[PDB]
């Protein structure tokens, strides 16, 4: 085997509904299954297999450790995986490492797994290459060192990973790590709008450039948009100029007055957002998702734009279809690419959390839409789950 | 590995009882298992493995989502598989894609999986090659785009698949897709009796010809019998002329008066029907199955005829044996071929549904009969399942 | 890969306790597991893997299909397997074929699986090579066609299998089948004492000879002892002359008066009995087991004799150790050989049935003793199972 | 494949928290899982996989055989394994052999599994190579023949294994076995302080030397420290001279007066103790663990020393971090090494037993710390388990 590289995307002009992973369809009192209580799911693929990752609270439904599964960082939290298509239950899953923030990626030869844990004021990112623990990176703003919550991206054996550190309601200047066979070989300090950037959903815009659509949890409902040159290992960041604000909460589209850099209103709070690339011979499509509701983690819609500079185009994004209706949950979303024989298939997954407050369990299903065929996005996704069962 | 082709069938002159997959033997209140609630089971094999496919309601027994498992098309429905011989439970199964109509096939190199979902008036057939979503085909009569509910058939890397679209009580003109590495490369429009054809059970009658025995749900209890030339990609369809009507409901054998094309009576309603080929040096056997009851989905008998043209022979089909007695359920049946070292073993599977009305769960067992040895078919199959447990 | 042959056994002069497979340790009401209800367990090994076979009633503990699991031949009965060392539960097992009597063996290249089902008066032995159903053999005395209930034996790709047919309290003249790549290529009709022989535990005494220790259920408590020449495909059968009667029930050792052929008393009833070969350069050891009790299926002892002719030696068999004490069940026992890198390891397995009458469940554990090291057999085996749980 | 040898350790200067295997997070009355009741866990790795071993009581939680799971040696006890990262439940585990004391190791080509069972006064160590039972070694001081309770160590296909025999409150002179392809090829009788030595945690200090840190249960709270030359097959043993006594119970550090050989006080009782090597070009680090409490099996601290002779250095060991706080259980600990592509990753596992007295169940979680990155050990481990559930 040899190193993997981004290829031209597979033919198609529309996303369609692909697969639902709803493991809680199986966590009834009256049932006999043990789906793991998770959140922050995400898929990463290699040349032969696609793995469905998530952060588990080390509990199952039905269980007796529902208390604290609405929290985020504890000492029991773990990065787990199953082959995509398998229900992530206690026995099906494999536990990779302790983590309350995670990522993973295949480089053609082997899986890199990333997972941050540690105290809040001195957390610690850890890297595992296949079976071996290989490296770590230390907290630099001493306020909750975090990572992508989605797939990292490897080119010629170099995996690139966003990490961030800083306040949730103040400065969270992010960084990128360059990782080779599990070991950190460069710190890349981005330039530009670096005020606050977290949970980058990165993908290859081409062999030269990784682009990421991130979360600002303090200042704006515009997504910070990262452009990384993987040949000079240089990174720049500016807000997305589009009127189609992709964060949640957000104000009305086009209502943020001023040039492309204006913050301005409803910018505190946020949400991880889907983003994936469709690479064609002489054209690039940028697919995105955002909640159907402006203030709440309900529904998910798919948007798209072809070419241009996202840093300057105020043009509205083309609404492509309703993936999760306003009546269903749509929490985190993320991009990934399945590898066909000679081309890459761009997909967007959606974390569809089952939220009943802190007095019960708290987990998520996963909805997957992929680029397949021509025409219009046809069907929405439901979890099917009743949380009283 | 190289592409697969139909071979001469293994020696034998009789079917025998081979295997029972009854996963609800294990879904008792008192038990500790989770068989998946399914219907439309079907088996397809490649050179080293036979996979047992079904359409699941994304529910298990015992569970709490029995309501709606007597329906057919919903947003939770999925194509699932296990290795044939494994009980399809929550953890053993792999979920392939969202589907309320399905098919699958191996071409020598890889698995093609076919699944239709979407709204009733604009459904959408989707194709997955191994792990990648590769292609789609759109609704053309805007009334419930359907596929085979059984194995597709690949020759020299070209998989051929029946699709139909149309009213259940009127015109449902079918089509064939020719699929190569997961992508559609030709639409084949059949000629002749094309009034209504659905759920074709197709097999290779040879290296030149796919033949299918199908359902007409409107007009006749004679099966539409499709002959597809895979060298010119041309398809012709006519009713089976035999007095041994294979659909359900049906009238008395021989009682449909007139030439081979006469409809005539009890033609509305139907059932998917077993059919598999026994290819000998200079002789072809055609094995079929049909319910033991004339109006109900009870029992299943095996029939056979050697040579001739099914389009013209009114000759009764030879009753070969009672596979499932009149006292047991016999719903859908389908054909498939296991690959021995140097020859192909023709088999017929039987969907044996556990029907207790819409106020309880609704799933199926799977009975398998294969061509093995000489003599007379010896033993019938029972599910052993009591639905009250 | 190439065909397998018997080799010289591994160094050692004593059996020791190896492994217990007691799946019902896990079938409590208060538990969350589903061990399969079985009987007639047996192990067969190939060059990389040892498989643990059993006949299942298609039920689990805890379940609701306990009624009829004390019977033997029904329509739900199946041959199942797990990798030796795995608990045979619903999900771990693979179902091979419908069978109420079975056997299996590896030939170096692939698994042959044998299973008889069918009506009592016209049962049917079926053969499956890997995934394919390949051949069948018909009932010849129209009274319960049966097979070994243990591993068949393959040499240079020819697997040899005892089958019997006939009354349980009268004549049951056995036969041997010679099987190549799943197909029957010769019927071998044994000569000599052929009055009644069933459940042969066969092994290779060398490259030229298969020997079997069998059950007579009518006439004697001496084991019929089969010697098969695999070079001329000829079989001969005579009672075992030893005073150490291996059947159950049996009279006192040495109390059957007359020459080696005398029946005489307590001969009706019987039990399948362990037997395995230790092949050394210029010496052959014959290891056997028999119940600790003379009339009941309680306890199991290991016996041994080096060289001689079992057909003529009235010498007592050397008592080698107590494998299951008189307080624990010892039902069927069987021999098998694990393959080390350059030598074969002879083993004896013991079916330890959990019997509580027909008003509850009826299954078995499996105790394994193998040839390992020097000295005296050290420890006995218990199921650990309380049947009220 | 070829034989494996100790390599230079991977870069790093600190241990960090890696993974928690807490299978009882899933053994609630309210749940639907079956973790196995175990103790004496330990990990051993080969070139592609790390296996998590334990000694099971052949019972699960929840279940009905909690009585006797606080004992140690019974006839049901087994050596079991899962792939490290998998929860050891009934179905995930593989049962290797009956054992109430165990070890295992990869040699580059295959797994050796070691397991002692038998009566107290004539126990029996058994060896299995892959699938085959290959050899045994007999009790020599007729008082509980014991082995390491952790990974053996293979160099050039020779696996070396500590065994001990003797009273728990008197003389237990240990021995080493040298095992090749599952067969014993040399007995090594150590010299020096051989009064009492059990449960050696051995690793390669280099290509020439295995070193072990062991338990004296009678005489001292200093660990016996074994140095084995694998080129001349000679072993020597002396107390560790450090003031940082690693056993439990123990007195105050430095308070044992006299030279390096002084016993003296609180020496009865003991605990198996973590110990792993960090091999650098021209420097060796020795990492150890010991309970946070002086008398109780509570907490676990990581210690380290670079170079010197542990037989003579009274220097205090460097306290490196708190792995399990005083509030959590810290029973047995052990060392092991994961294999990265070109270097070995030293790790220390911690048995974190759930002890509620003999009137309830008794099993353990497993905490893993590995050498990864630079800086200070950052986070402690908790089981998360409430034993009332
Ligand atoms: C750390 C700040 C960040 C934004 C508030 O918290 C995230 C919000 C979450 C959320 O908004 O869904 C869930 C994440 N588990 C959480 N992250 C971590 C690493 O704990
Ligand atoms: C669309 C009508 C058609 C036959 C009239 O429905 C089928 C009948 C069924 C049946 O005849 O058993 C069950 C099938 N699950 C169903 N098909 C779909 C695709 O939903
Ligand atoms: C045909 C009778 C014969 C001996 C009495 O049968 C065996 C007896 C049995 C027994 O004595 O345990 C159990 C076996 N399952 C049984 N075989 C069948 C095929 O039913
Ligand atoms: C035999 C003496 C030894 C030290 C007292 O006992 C050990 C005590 C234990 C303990 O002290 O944790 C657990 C061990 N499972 C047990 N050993 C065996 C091999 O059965
Ligand atoms: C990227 O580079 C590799 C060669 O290194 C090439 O095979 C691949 O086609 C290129 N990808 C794109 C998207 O051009
Ligand atoms: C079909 O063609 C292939 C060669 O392409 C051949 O190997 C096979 O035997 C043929 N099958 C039949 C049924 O004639
Ligand atoms: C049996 O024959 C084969 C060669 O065909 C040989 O390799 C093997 O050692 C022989 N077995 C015995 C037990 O002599
Ligand atoms: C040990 O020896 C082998 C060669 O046999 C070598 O490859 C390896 O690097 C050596 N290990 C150390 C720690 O020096
Ligand atoms: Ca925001
Ligand atoms: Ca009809
Ligand atoms: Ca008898
Ligand atoms: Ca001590
Ligand atoms: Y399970």
């Amino acid at each position: 085997p040899e190193w993997t590289y981004p290829r031209l995307s597979c033919p198609g002009s529309t996303f369609q509904k692909a697969l639902l992973i709803s493991p809680h369809r199986f966590g009834e009192t009256k049932g006999n299954s043990a789906p793991l209580i998770i959140r922050e799911p995400f898929i990463a693929c290699g040349p032969k297999e696609c793995k469905h990752f998530a952060l588990t609270h080390y509990a199952a439904q039905p269980g007796g450790y529902y208390n604290g599964t609405r929290g985020d960082r504890n000492k029991l939290r773990h990065l787990i995986s199953v082959k995509l298509g398998k229900i992530p239950t206690v026995e099906n899953s494999i536990f990779h490492m302790a983590a309350w923030s995670g990522s993973a990626c295949h480089d053609g030869k082997e899986w890199t797994y990333i997972g941050v844990d540690g105290p809040e004021n001195n957390a610690l990112l850890k890297i595992k290459y296949g079976e071996a623990y290989t490296d770590t990176y230390h907290s630099y703003a001493n306020n909750i060192l975090r990572t992508q919550e989605s797939a990292c991206n490897c080119i010629g054996g170099n995996c690139y990973l966003m990490i961030t550190d800083g306040s949730a309601s103040g400065i969270s200047e992010c960084r990128f790590l360059k990782i080779r066979e599990g070991r950190i070989i460069k710190e890349i300090f981005p330039t530009g709008r670096v005020k606050h950037t977290e949970e980058c959903t990165c993908g290859f815009a081409s062999n030269k450039t990784i682009e990421c659509a991130c979360r600002d949890n303090s200042y704006t409902a515009k997504r910070p948009f990262v452009k990384l040159n993987v040949e000079t290992d240089t990174a720049e960041i500016r807000l997305m100029c589009t009127e189609t604000y992709l964060d949640t909460p957000r104000p009305d589209d086009g209502s943020i007055t001023g040039p492309c850099e204006s913050n301005g209103d409803k910018g505190s709070g946020g949400i991880k957002g889907g983003f994936v690339h469709q690479r064609m011979a002489s054209k690039i499509g940028r697919w995105y998702s955002r909640t159907m509701s402006k203030t709440k983690r309900m529904g998910m819609g798919l948007y798209v734009k072809y070419d241009g500079d996202p840093w300057t185009d105020s043009d509205a994004l083309a609404l492509s279809g309703v993936m999760v209706s306003m009546e269903e949950p749509g929490w985190y979303s993320f991009g990934f690419e399945i590898k066909d024989k000679k081309c890459d298939v761009p997909c967007i997954g959606i974390e569809m959390v089952h939220d009943g407050g802190k007095e019960t369990w708290h987990s998520a299903a996963t909805a997957i839409y992929c680029l397949m065929g021509s025409g219009q996005l046809l069907w929405d996704t439901v979890t099917g789950v009743d949380m009283a069962l």
